């Protein structure tokens, strides 16, 4: 039967075409939204027909598609913990209970979404020639939809707040974590208008069947397209564009209109409900979404209609979510961004409090703030020594030859040495900084490092005393390597011969006393 | 009497079905403010009755119930500190002072929250057959609500901002700090449109009885319900609807009207101020509290009037303060959430600074990128060692004998050896990682770390060399091992005898050669 | 922690006494480990200026 094994590669692209087809079917299900339309020849309620068999067609193609993932997850393996294994798990292509490892939680939520529940309502209506069930393709979209949204956005959830969690694909910039908090305004921007929509031509739906009523020489039938050639449908032509438009017209500046349209005013004023462009209806309920969600429903102006009321605290609410989660992603994501900077900024604010503290002179004032910004400068606040001790050992040994070998092989007596110990003294390496006029080593001071020039130029005097120069390549410090090997010494730190003074700005590779008795006793 | 002890299970359901009489009494507060209303049959000001009997009787039927509670801390023992008591505190049960212990800090604050203050305005209100009360109903119920506001939130404040400070039963996921301070906001809406509302019939009252006296004929009793069958009524009768709505009629499209009222014109132009349904007022004015509250004031429109002013104050620094606490949560959530992933990022940025400024070759920079993918893929950031040495003794040893045991028994000279030595060496197993075509190993280095194989695939050659294959379950070091038990060696690291490559992404547990030494000195 | 292991209140007045003069003082800065990221030759300058009068 061939069960797969999880890990399979197969199952990596089974599972990557799939997380998108669950990102566009959360897309498609507003389109429902915009079915009903006005037709404004007639004065009557429509449907959107080439609409309807495209909303069908684009979201059976997409669930169909989804249909090889629960016939494929039903060939399933997965892990379970036991101590046989060597491998941190078992895998189990036993088809007998497989079945319910998939059918015990995670199947009736990913049912519940594949269900052709809006694609059934288009069916009986797209296929009479009858205008009676205009009603009933509006009255069911509207809370099929609405609780179908939440299966639908149960089943994208693990692979998307646990997906920014812990990424997979992603490490470097700001491409998905402000290209997706801005593309989920776009997503429930989407959605929030698709209801606008539906939600106003529901209100104008309510308002006709309203004003039938009380013209007495008309039935609500006759408010749908296709229910002309009925009996006493020709009294009612006649009357129609003078009780439509004394009691259900649509102006946004009266402030006591016949019927209070509230929040669907714009949409009737406008006249995107019988709007024969797609794209301008479409294009203007959206960006009616956004605008409400990104600024909390404050410039909607409500009737006094409960349903209405309780969709305008949804907006507020919404827009409040997706606010904080925007700007809380994107602090998260520029705190991380310069978090070395603020460091530096912190160290700085403490080292001026401490020396202020102390009162410190003002020229040991200037050679703290000069050594710290050269290190800023330098280094730009990573600890290099603990991302190399953080690495394998054999990644550590050539990133360590790659920086330190041609440096202790200019040492006479470690480069006739070996490459076992000389190998090993490339290890302990650590990197040194000195500003100008350092003073590295003054005479009489015990010798407690030696160090390898990486950078910058330095100088030397022992007892106008025959100077002596350092350069980019050389070294200083051999007082302390012939001591080391020597075992007639002792723990016994040798004074220094010479005052090393920088020139420019160096940098070192520093071998200390204690790191060169380690490699002194082997032997 | 039984005096309670303090951490009984009958005083956890008492603060358990408590606190939330605490929760939902600062919500039935607002609903006196909705008690006023218009009657637009005869133009008078009145009360609605099924309104105050059901906020009298919903705000008594729990602070009876909550009178249990003082009557419970009555039977209260506490702590206090001693050095005699082996158990951090004495229990008194002694009945003399814990009474003052009671009664000297938290019981004013208690007891200024369960007295019918607005029980008793209603009062004498509805057991009348006079309508001159409607101004005394109305005059006491904005202050003493506005005033006993105070100590009903301090008896919800440390049971909130130090429960959300250190959370008792929750965890794992946003269901406490986005749903608690998003029904922040609708506990504010629904208290601020409450005073809206109540402010609007104070300011239609205050229309009422400044045009009543302009008319001359009109005594301001005859403005308000009840007061009918008074004598001069019948002459007001005929003039109420013209004095009335020349002088007192609201309009949002007058930008000179009669009266100003600002902020409250919403209010009365709506006519949900005469509204027969509660739930069309009730949510209108819950709406405008939270549309005023979210998009802080930014819509009123105020008089000349500065108790209206101040009302508008309020509600932008109450709508400053509420959208604050919910971004600076909702950032307080997100970053804890993302807070590996964030250290890799930063993790990342660090090596690629380093790597630049070092100028490593680019086979050198892929092998960093390399693992640290890799160990980001298996880790996700969690240090295993740091969560392990921080569990019990014999937590640690169960769970590393769960780890760690069939791996170490697949070892000749480990499996015959004993468990109580065996129990010790995997409590040094430590993971470690191998990218693929890393080399473990190769001949003439030390042996440093046996390695015993969790996943991956792996390679061994020795001096097209008679290869060998290691895989999940198998170990490699074993010259550590003979090496390390024999006393003849000394501190003497053996060379290595084969050249081990991961042919895979490699798991393991490590055993390093000093960890090996103190197993090893057992004996 | 004090309210956990219930000290006594002159024990707590004297934590509280000490972190607040610490506080007062040293505004959250960890002088040695200010001192000790510093190199050897400005480290001995620095002590030796704050340091010297009082051992000599």
């Amino acid at each position: 039967k061939k069960i797969f094994d999880p890990q399979d590669k197969f199952l990596l692209y089974c599972n990557k075409l799939f997380v998108a087809s669950c990102i566009l079917s959360v897309f498609v299900d507003p389109f429902f939204f915009y079915l009903p339309v006005i037709n404004a020849e007639s004065k009557c309620l429509g449907i959107d027909r080439k609409l309807a068999i495209t909303a069908s067609t684009l979201r059976t193609f997409i669930d169909v598609f989804y249909l090889a993932h629960m016939a494929l997850q039903l060939r399933t393996a997965y892990i379970a913990p036991s101590s046989r294994v060597f491998g941190r798990g078992e895998l189990v292509i036993d088809p007998a209970q497989i079945a319910k490892r998939y059918l015990q939680r995670w199947f009736i939520i990913d049912f519940l979404s594949v269900l052709p529940l809006p694609q059934i309502v288009v069916w009986r209506f797209l296929q009479s020639s009858n205008g009676s069930d205009v009603l009933a393709t509006k009255q069911a979209l509207l809370f099929i939809v609405l609780v179908q949204y939440i299966p639908r956005f149960l089943r994208v959830l693990p692979l998307t707040s646990e997906l920014k969690r812990t990424a997979g694909v992603f490490a470097e910039t700001a491409w998905a974590g402000a290209a997706y908090y801005l593309l989920l305004y776009m997503l429930a921007s989407h959605i929030v208008g698709a209801f606008w929509y539906l939600l106003a031509l529901e209100r104008n739906d309510a308002c006709w069947q309203e004003a039938c009523i009380d013209a007495g020489n008309c039935s609500t039938d006759f408010l749908y397209c296709g229910n002309q050639n009925m009996d006493g449908y020709a009294v009612w032509n006649r009357a129609k564009e003078s009780v439509l438009k004394s009691k259900c017209r649509a102006d946004l500046d009266d402030n006591n209109p016949p019927f209070d349209f509230g929040i669907y005013t714009q949409a009737l004023s406008s006249g995107i409900v019988s709007s024969q462009n797609f794209i301008v209806k479409y294009c203007y309920c959206l960006w009616w979404g956004l605008q409400n969600l990104s600024t909390l429903g404050q410039g909607l102006e409500t009737s006094t209609y409960p349903m209405e009321i309780i969709f305008s605290i949804s907006l507020a609410i919404s827009g409040l979510i997706l606010f904080a989660l925007l700007i809380g992603n994107m602090q998260t994501y520029l705190q991380s961004l310069t978090i070395r900077l603020e460091e530096m900024r912190v160290k700085r604010r403490d080292s001026e409090q401490w020396m202020h503290h102390r009162m410190l002179p003002q020229d040991l004032r200037e050679r703290v703030r000069r050594y710290d910004q050269y290190k800023w400068l330098e280094t730009r606040g990573v600890d290099e020594e603990y991302l190399v001790q953080n690495l394998p050992k054999d990644l550590r040994r050539d990133i360590k030859r790659h920086l330190c070998l041609a440096l202790v092989r200019r040492v006479p007596l470690f480069k006739s040495m070996d490459d076992k110990l000389l190998d090993a003294i490339c290890m302990r390496l650590k990197p040194c900084l000195f500003t100008e006029s350092t003073y590295l080593v003054r005479e009489g001071d015990p010798v407690d490092e030696m160090l390898f020039i990486i950078r910058g130029r330095l100088e030397s005097v022992t007892t106008f005393f025959n100077r002596s120069l350092l350069k980019e390549g050389e070294f200083c410090g051999e007082e302390l390597l012939t001591w080391a090997l020597d075992p007639k010494s002792g723990v016994n730190l040798p004074s220094s011969t010479r005052t090393v003074k920088a020139l420019t700005e160096v940098e070192a590779f520093a071998l200390t006393s204690e790191e060169l008795k380690f490699v002194a006793s082997q032997f």
